[PDB]
């Protein structure tokens, strides 16, 4: 039983100032403190592909730390609906000898884009899938925008981080400390903007941002008040009092699709789930799980994408207990 070479077998190219030593499958590297990282194509998976490089991350206690919370944090993480980590290996066979790690990630508008009302629900349920995997392995998002959102042709969509103002929650612009809902707010402001063509919250500045929310959605209630710092509350109670403005008038029936019986329903729904995230209070804010399900959204449901099951939860060492922290994470993935 003869092994896979494109999978077992090494070349070398050089790049900069160090030997690139990759697995045959990944060809035509061009180059692109963490390390060298060059773009590939992957033969077997036929995708583009990021390789990047870590020498002697053991040699460090800092490196140690970057290295061996990127290989746990990614193994995390890894789903359709994210930028997720393709391959680890080391071209090195022993721990004893163990010295360069390489960690191989799929390579990667839409917003101005003419979409239905298919389209809109499902661009948004895989959102709605991404940010339920990251909550799973207890990573909140907290920075979700449509620049580190990326849609291929075929309309499958991918997050690109998981570690501008327009897309943070209110009690992240006022700092009362935040829940996983955060993400919604943001999934909300970018289903807004989907819709509307505009940034819906475009605040001149960090002050202007907080106007632009209660001009809009109209002040908050005394329950949320009651939960500021009193410094906080005193500014919040001091701002003019808006009423807020119905989600008919915001978001008008004719910006969304409007063709078929089925279109006027639809429309309804989304304006619904848009009313359900665009919320100030995050206690009244709609979850994750209750968005998967919300009607607009759950003609997509697939427990293998919405339940996928994080690997793990993500939550001081000698150079050789780092050393063999790592070379084990890397040996995972055989």
């Amino acid at each position: 039983m003869s092994k896979s070479k494109v999978d077992n077998q090494f070349y070398s190219v050089e790049v900069a100032d160090s030997t690139f030593t990759v697995l045959k499958r990944y060809q035509q590297l061009k180059p692109i403190a963490q390390g060298i990282v060059c773009a590939a194509f992957d033969t077997v998976l036929g995708i583009n592909v990021a390789v990047k490089k870590l020498s002697r991350p053991f040699q460090n206690q800092t490196h140690a730390k970057r290295a061996y919370r990127e290989l746990v944090l990614l193994k995390c993480v890894n789903h359709k609906n994210i930028i997720s980590l393709l391959n680890v290996f080391t071209p090195q066979k022993t721990l004893e000898e163990f010295q360069d790690v390489y960690l191989v990630m799929e390579l990667m508008q839409v917003i101005h884009m003419e979409l239905d009302h298919e389209r809109m629900s499902y661009l948004l349920y895989q959102m709605l899938c991404g940010i339920k995997h990251l909550h799973s392995a207890g990573i909140i998002h907290r920075d979700l925008k449509p620049s580190n959102i990326v849609v291929k042709s075929d309309c499958t969509l991918k997050i690109l981080d998981f570690g501008t103002r327009y897309y943070r929650a209110p009690e992240v612009i006022l700092g009362m400390g935040y829940a996983a809902n955060v993400d919604i707010w943001s999934v909300g402001c970018i289903m807004g903007e989907l819709v509307k063509g505009c940034v819906i919250f475009q605040g001149t500045d960090h002050i202007d941002q907080w106007n632009k929310v209660i001009e809009q959605l109209g002040t908050p209630s005394a329950e949320f008040m009651a939960a500021l710092q009193p410094t906080v509350r005193n500014y919040v109670e001091n701002r003019p009092k808006y009423p807020g403005i119905k989600f008919e008038e915001l978001f008008p029936d004719w910006i969304f699709p409007s063709e078929s019986e089925r279109d006027k329903i639809k429309t309804s729904q989304a304006r619904d789930l848009l009313s359900k995230m665009l919320v100030i209070d995050p206690d009244k804010r709609i979850s994750v799980d209750e968005a998967l399900r919300h009607p607009y959204i759950t003609v997509w449901y697939d427990p293998a994408e919405a339940e996928a099951p994080p690997p793990q939860i993500y939550d001081e060492h000698a150079i050789e207990e780092w050393k063999e922290l790592i070379y084990k994470e890397v040996m995972d993935w055989e």
